[PDB]
């Protein structure tokens, strides 16, 4: 038998009518009656005095109603009880892009971590496209990326614009311009290393937008898998690359970082959250970004609160 | 006739009586009435209602008044302009891109002409790359553009960030969001008409960039010759199109413009001058823009 068999019987007994029971179940009278019939023909006992109005129970049905109500109610309790032991431990899932690993994100996470010793924190290297998908889908709670998001269900805050830099070998003509800087236009015809080869749109997309925003489109490009390969290939003299300033966490012999003069040769750092987000766990993260930044001397991101 | 007659005629219609107009000019009304009489016979047409004392003008008389306030207003401009001329004749050459003709540019230029009555201004339509190599060579002295410029021989300053908008046929579903606007995301699958088809970079580049900033690369795209075509075709039920806000200068039956909600769905406007530029004419140009920008409630920059 079914619980549906029971809920139907119970609705008929209480209402003492087949109509007030089918309407309160939002079903038709025929299927309702047929199911209780199927219940009776399965038990071998008649529960209802059918034909006598208002509908009432057989003595056997009168006992069955009492056990049925309890059993339905114990199903209700089971479900509830089962839901009480489940899902105690709070988890915050944070998505981020690999390039952000060389900046402040780690120390930010560590601090937030000290602030919440009872919180499970899961970290996932993901791109902005996946982050947006994972956010809307609940899979993550806060994303960090370099590429703006086109999606109304999501909200981006710009945390800080970060300066682009030209990684060059030490013998390169441009290295003579290390102190002062070069312009994007000075790079236009060099072999340029773009990275990562990871799913678009990634940092290579951004670099190209920067050149395109400045009327430029370099033909000598060569996409490479990762940032260390970029730098590594540069320090072997394959060519130049464009990297965030924070990437200067990586120093390789004869690898020389060189500023850009173009006021808009910048890569922004965003935090993305679901549009209607309000967890104190995210604001606490946000506050932690504000705390670290001031500590470091960057301008603070604006008020959540 | 003489200016006397027009001035004399102006006061009688401004101040509605013969004696009250005579008070304004501090002269006798016996000859004043003769002068206005002397005007109508020369024309061979009456200008005022014969005997009516409210007072009021005739069909042809009223038209003449407005013509007169315009002429008299220009004789003052003749007087005022002639005192502040310049030195026999300089030429300032200005480069701009076509899309700027729909915004505040021509009104800036028009008011600029007024500051320098004797100045020969020379307008040249050209894209950014061409404005660069033209400023470096002296062939222009300012360049109004929509593209960023890796300098360094060139100083550019951001004047304003014009909103982008989506041109759509009024039947299009997006047109529901006419007073609420949309996001680029909604355009991902749309038929998008990019303009123009000149040498790149140009506005199409920019739009392809704007989409790129946001992690979007549309596939259903056509590049068309220019803005009118793009709009024309949008009306012709051919697709959608991304325009600067000022394109709404062009209005077509069943065309409607949807605003974009994305914060960076924008088209910047830059003046570009030679790095070491301190000419008074250019400084003057800067201030006209600030003058105009102020008038329209927009932001002034430290130029
Ligand atoms: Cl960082
Ligand atoms: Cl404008």
């Amino acid at each position: 038998m079914e619980l549906r068999h029971l809920r139907y019987f119970v609705a008929v007994v209480e209402e003492q009518s087949f109509t007030k029971a089918a309407d309160k179940l939002c079903i038709a009278q025929p299927p309702l009656s047929r199911q209780i019939q199927n219940l009776e023909e399965e038990l071998g006992i008649q529960l209802l005095e059918r034909g006598s109005r208002p509908v009432k129970t057989t003595p056997e049905g009168h006992f069955f109603y009492q056990y049925a109500i309890k059993l339905l109610s114990n199903v209700d309790q089971m479900v509830s009880m089962t839901k009480r032991i489940a899902s105690v431990e709070k988890t915050i899932r944070i998505g981020f892009v690999g390039s952000l690993l060389f900046g402040l994100l780690p120390r930010i996470i560590h601090l937030y971590r000290q602030a919440h010793p009872n919180l499970r924190i899961e970290l996932y290297e993901m791109g902005t496209k996946a982050q947006t998908e994972a956010l809307k889908e609940g899979r993550i709670d806060a994303g960090f990326g370099r590429l703006k998001i086109s999606d109304p269900a999501i909200k981006r805050t710009l945390l800080r614009n970060e300066r682009l830099m030209v990684a060059v070998h030490a013998s390169h003509p441009l290295n003579q311009m290390k102190d002062k800087g070069v312009h994007l236009n000075d790079l236009i015809d060099e072999k340029i290393l773009l990275y990562p080869s990871s799913p678009k749109p990634n940092f290579s997309t951004h670099v190209m937008n920067i050149f395109s925003d400045h009327g430029l489109e370099p033909t000598k490009i060569n996409e490479v898998r990762e940032v260390q390969l970029a730098l590594g290939l540069v320090a072997a003299g394959e060519g130049i690359s464009l990297v965030p300033a924070s990437t200067q966490s990586i120093q390789l012999f004869n690898l020389s970082y060189v500023p850009l003069l173009d006021p808009d040769a910048i890569t922004p750092i965003y935090i993305a959250v679901r549009n209607m987000e309000e967890s104190t766990y995210i604001y606490s993260l946000y506050e932690t970004i504000r705390q670290i930044y001031a500590y470091e001397g960057f301008t603070e991101p604006p008020n959540w609160l």
